[PDB]
Protein backbone atom coordinates (compact mmCIF):
# COMPACT_ATOMS: atom_id res chain seq x y z
CA UNK A 1 0.00 0.00 0.00
CA UNK A 2 2.08 2.86 -1.35
CA UNK A 3 1.65 6.23 0.38
CA UNK A 4 4.14 8.17 -2.42
CA UNK A 5 4.83 11.05 0.31
CA UNK A 6 7.27 8.77 1.47
CA UNK A 7 9.12 8.21 -1.55
CA UNK A 8 12.87 8.11 -1.99
CA UNK A 9 14.14 8.27 -5.58
CA UNK A 10 17.80 9.52 -5.22
CA UNK A 11 19.33 6.52 -6.43
CA UNK A 12 16.98 5.75 -9.63
CA UNK A 13 18.87 9.48 -10.56
CA UNK A 14 22.61 8.28 -10.26
CA UNK A 15 24.34 10.38 -12.67
CA UNK A 16 21.80 12.76 -14.24
CA UNK A 17 19.90 16.10 -13.42
CA UNK A 18 16.22 15.45 -13.53
CA UNK A 19 13.08 15.54 -12.20
CA UNK A 20 10.11 13.20 -11.13
CA UNK A 21 6.63 13.58 -10.39
CA UNK A 22 4.56 10.58 -9.10
CA UNK A 23 0.61 11.27 -8.21
CA UNK A 24 -1.77 8.82 -6.71
CA UNK A 25 -4.95 9.19 -8.00
CA UNK A 26 -7.18 7.31 -5.84
CA UNK A 27 -5.10 8.97 -3.13
CA UNK A 28 -4.86 12.66 -4.82
CA UNK A 29 -1.53 12.72 -3.22
CA UNK A 30 1.92 13.76 -5.10
CA UNK A 31 5.39 12.93 -4.96
CA UNK A 32 8.13 15.63 -6.36
CA UNK A 33 11.83 14.83 -6.79
CA UNK A 34 13.66 18.49 -7.80
CA UNK A 35 11.07 20.57 -7.45
CA UNK A 36 12.98 23.61 -8.84
CA UNK A 37 13.55 21.85 -12.18
CA UNK A 38 9.81 20.05 -11.85
CA UNK A 39 8.82 23.87 -12.25
CA UNK A 40 11.28 25.23 -15.27
CA UNK A 41 9.45 25.11 -19.08
CA UNK A 42 11.62 22.75 -21.06
CA UNK A 43 10.72 22.02 -24.92
CA UNK A 44 8.12 18.94 -24.63
CA UNK A 45 9.83 16.94 -27.99
CA UNK A 46 7.76 14.06 -28.89
CA UNK A 47 5.87 13.95 -25.51
CA UNK A 48 3.74 16.76 -27.47
CA UNK A 49 2.02 14.13 -29.60
CA UNK A 50 -0.22 13.25 -26.81
CA UNK A 51 -2.03 16.09 -27.32
CA UNK A 52 -1.31 16.16 -30.90
CA UNK A 53 -3.32 12.99 -31.56
CA UNK A 54 -6.34 14.08 -28.95
CA UNK A 55 -6.70 17.10 -30.81
CA UNK A 56 -6.30 15.77 -34.15
CA UNK A 57 -9.14 13.16 -33.95
CA UNK A 58 -11.10 15.59 -32.44
CA UNK A 59 -11.52 17.60 -34.75
CA UNK A 60 -11.23 14.69 -37.64
CA UNK A 61 -7.87 15.43 -38.90
CA UNK A 62 -7.25 11.91 -38.37
CA UNK A 63 -10.05 9.00 -38.46
CA UNK A 64 -8.49 6.78 -35.44
CA UNK A 65 -5.39 4.81 -34.63
CA UNK A 66 -5.02 2.94 -37.81
CA UNK A 67 -5.46 6.36 -40.06
CA UNK A 68 -2.67 5.57 -42.55
CA UNK A 69 -0.12 8.26 -44.10
CA UNK A 70 2.12 7.09 -46.64
CA UNK A 71 5.88 7.20 -46.30
CA UNK A 72 7.35 9.89 -49.01
CA UNK A 73 10.41 7.53 -49.84
CA UNK A 74 12.58 9.96 -47.83
CA UNK A 75 14.95 7.79 -46.15
CA UNK A 76 15.17 9.83 -42.59
CA UNK A 77 17.37 9.08 -39.45
CA UNK A 78 15.71 6.07 -37.96
CA UNK A 79 14.50 3.11 -39.76
CA UNK A 80 11.35 2.95 -38.25
CA UNK A 81 10.47 6.28 -39.59
CA UNK A 82 10.96 4.93 -42.94
CA UNK A 83 7.57 3.11 -43.65
CA UNK A 84 4.27 3.75 -43.96
CA UNK A 85 2.69 5.45 -40.46
CA UNK A 86 -0.28 5.25 -38.99
CA UNK A 87 -1.38 7.82 -35.34
CA UNK A 88 -0.79 4.89 -33.58
CA UNK A 89 2.49 3.54 -34.81
CA UNK A 90 3.72 7.08 -35.56
CA UNK A 91 3.05 7.39 -31.55
CA UNK A 92 5.16 4.31 -30.99
CA UNK A 93 7.82 5.09 -32.93
CA UNK A 94 7.92 8.59 -32.46
CA UNK A 95 7.79 9.07 -36.27
CA UNK A 96 7.81 12.95 -36.36
CA UNK A 97 7.05 13.13 -39.78
CA UNK A 98 3.76 11.86 -39.50
CA UNK A 99 2.63 14.40 -36.76
CA UNK A 100 3.98 17.02 -38.53
CA UNK A 101 2.02 16.42 -41.88
CA UNK A 102 -1.56 15.96 -38.94
CA UNK A 103 0.03 19.56 -37.63
CA UNK A 104 -0.42 21.12 -40.68
CA UNK A 105 -3.83 19.84 -41.24
CA UNK A 106 -4.67 21.06 -37.94
CA UNK A 107 -3.33 24.35 -38.73
CA UNK A 108 -2.20 27.27 -37.05
CA UNK A 109 -5.31 28.92 -35.86
CA UNK A 110 -7.03 25.66 -34.74
CA UNK A 111 -3.28 24.45 -32.51
CA UNK A 112 -3.34 27.69 -31.13
CA UNK A 113 -7.16 27.73 -29.95
CA UNK A 114 -6.73 24.35 -28.33
CA UNK A 115 -3.36 24.93 -26.52
CA UNK A 116 -5.20 28.16 -24.90
CA UNK A 117 -8.45 26.35 -23.75
CA UNK A 118 -5.85 23.11 -22.46
CA UNK A 119 -3.89 25.39 -20.91
CA UNK A 120 -0.81 23.88 -22.19
CA UNK A 121 3.02 25.51 -21.15
CA UNK A 122 3.45 28.25 -22.65
CA UNK A 123 1.11 27.75 -25.49
CA UNK A 124 3.57 29.44 -28.62
CA UNK A 125 3.15 27.97 -31.45
CA UNK A 126 5.50 30.95 -33.52
CA UNK A 127 8.56 28.44 -34.58
CA UNK A 128 6.17 27.44 -36.93
CA UNK A 129 2.92 24.56 -37.07
CA UNK A 130 5.01 21.59 -37.94
CA UNK A 131 8.25 22.79 -35.43
CA UNK A 132 7.40 24.50 -32.79
CA UNK A 133 7.34 21.20 -30.34
CA UNK A 134 10.66 20.44 -31.57
CA UNK A 135 13.41 22.08 -29.38
CA UNK A 136 11.44 25.51 -30.45
CA UNK A 137 8.91 28.29 -29.02
CA UNK A 138 6.81 26.12 -27.50
CA UNK A 139 7.79 25.19 -23.41
CA UNK A 140 5.99 23.35 -20.50
CA UNK A 141 7.16 22.34 -17.03
CA UNK A 142 6.87 19.24 -15.73
CA UNK A 143 4.27 19.85 -13.39
CA UNK A 144 2.36 20.99 -15.90
CA UNK A 145 2.65 18.26 -18.04
CA UNK A 146 1.19 16.39 -14.92
CA UNK A 147 -1.73 18.81 -14.51
CA UNK A 148 -2.35 17.61 -18.34
CA UNK A 149 -2.06 14.01 -17.96
CA UNK A 150 -4.37 13.81 -14.62
CA UNK A 151 -7.22 15.48 -16.85
CA UNK A 152 -6.31 12.89 -19.34
CA UNK A 153 -6.40 9.91 -16.71
CA UNK A 154 -9.68 11.44 -15.36
CA UNK A 155 -11.22 11.73 -18.75
CA UNK A 156 -11.82 15.79 -17.96
CA UNK A 157 -10.39 17.35 -20.89
CA UNK A 158 -12.66 18.61 -23.42
CA UNK A 159 -12.32 15.65 -25.63
CA UNK A 160 -14.59 13.39 -26.46
CA UNK A 161 -14.64 10.17 -24.50
CA UNK A 162 -13.81 8.16 -27.60
CA UNK A 163 -10.83 10.14 -28.74
CA UNK A 164 -9.45 9.95 -25.00
CA UNK A 165 -9.94 6.19 -24.91
CA UNK A 166 -8.12 5.66 -28.30
CA UNK A 167 -4.85 8.01 -27.20
CA UNK A 168 -4.78 5.60 -23.90
CA UNK A 169 -4.84 2.75 -25.48
CA UNK A 170 -1.85 4.28 -28.44
CA UNK A 171 0.62 4.84 -25.10
CA UNK A 172 0.55 1.37 -23.90
CA UNK A 173 4.16 0.02 -23.34
CA UNK A 174 3.49 -2.71 -21.61
CA UNK A 175 0.89 -4.99 -19.81
CA UNK A 176 1.61 -7.38 -17.24
CA UNK A 177 -0.88 -9.60 -15.13
CA UNK A 178 -1.31 -6.51 -12.49
CA UNK A 179 -0.45 -4.00 -14.07
CA UNK A 180 -0.69 -1.39 -17.52
CA UNK A 181 1.88 1.09 -18.52
CA UNK A 182 1.37 3.86 -20.21
CA UNK A 183 3.91 6.62 -21.57
CA UNK A 184 5.57 8.52 -23.61
CA UNK A 185 8.95 9.34 -24.53
CA UNK A 186 10.37 12.20 -25.90
CA UNK A 187 14.31 13.37 -26.93
CA UNK A 188 15.89 16.70 -28.12
CA UNK A 189 17.46 14.22 -31.00
CA UNK A 190 20.01 16.40 -31.56
CA UNK A 191 22.63 16.34 -28.74
CA UNK A 192 20.14 13.71 -26.53
CA UNK A 193 20.35 16.56 -23.36
CA UNK A 194 16.76 16.71 -22.91
CA UNK A 195 14.60 13.50 -22.57
CA UNK A 196 10.94 13.12 -20.91
CA UNK A 197 8.64 9.63 -19.95
CA UNK A 198 5.19 10.98 -19.03
CA UNK A 199 2.06 8.84 -18.55
CA UNK A 200 0.11 6.65 -16.16
CA UNK A 201 0.52 3.61 -14.62
CA UNK A 202 -2.46 1.20 -13.96
CA UNK A 203 -2.85 -1.12 -11.37
CA UNK A 204 -5.58 -3.64 -9.71
CA UNK A 205 -5.50 -0.93 -6.73
CA UNK A 206 -5.63 2.25 -8.44
CA UNK A 207 -3.62 4.31 -11.26
CA UNK A 208 -0.92 6.55 -10.84
CA UNK A 209 0.24 9.92 -13.33
CA UNK A 210 4.20 9.88 -13.86
CA UNK A 211 6.24 12.79 -15.55
CA UNK A 212 10.26 12.09 -15.99
CA UNK A 213 12.64 14.54 -17.14
CA UNK A 214 16.26 14.34 -17.39
CA UNK A 215 19.46 16.12 -19.37
CA UNK A 216 19.37 12.72 -21.06
CA UNK A 217 17.64 11.19 -23.73
CA UNK A 218 14.00 10.02 -23.95
CA UNK A 219 15.19 6.27 -23.29
CA UNK A 220 17.07 7.07 -20.11
CA UNK A 221 13.83 8.89 -18.91
CA UNK A 222 12.16 5.98 -19.45
CA UNK A 223 14.47 3.56 -17.99
CA UNK A 224 14.54 5.69 -14.52
CA UNK A 225 11.06 5.55 -14.51
CA UNK A 226 10.39 2.07 -14.94
CA UNK A 227 13.37 1.52 -12.16
CA UNK A 228 11.14 3.87 -9.84
CA UNK A 229 8.21 1.96 -10.67
CA UNK A 230 9.83 -1.48 -10.38
CA UNK A 231 11.19 -0.02 -6.73
CA UNK A 232 8.28 0.61 -5.61
CA UNK A 233 6.09 -2.65 -6.67
CA UNK A 234 3.82 -1.16 -9.32
CA UNK A 235 5.64 -2.57 -12.38
CA UNK A 236 5.46 -6.27 -10.64
CA UNK A 237 3.89 -8.88 -13.32
CA1 LIG B 1 17.96 1.91 -6.92
CA1 LIG C 1 24.95 12.71 -16.59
Amino acid sequence: HLNVSKMNVDDEFKDTDGTFILHDLQKDQTFVYNRKRANQRQTPQSTFKVVNALIGLQVKAVRDEYDVKRWDGVKREFESWNRDHTLGSAMRESAIWYYQALARDIGEERMKTWLHTLSYGNEDISGGIDQFWLQSSLTISPLEQETFLEKLAKEELPFDKPVMKIVKRMMIQEEGDHYTLYGKTGTRLTDMGLGWFVGFIKTEHGSYVFVTNVDDSGTKAKNITVDILKKYGLITS
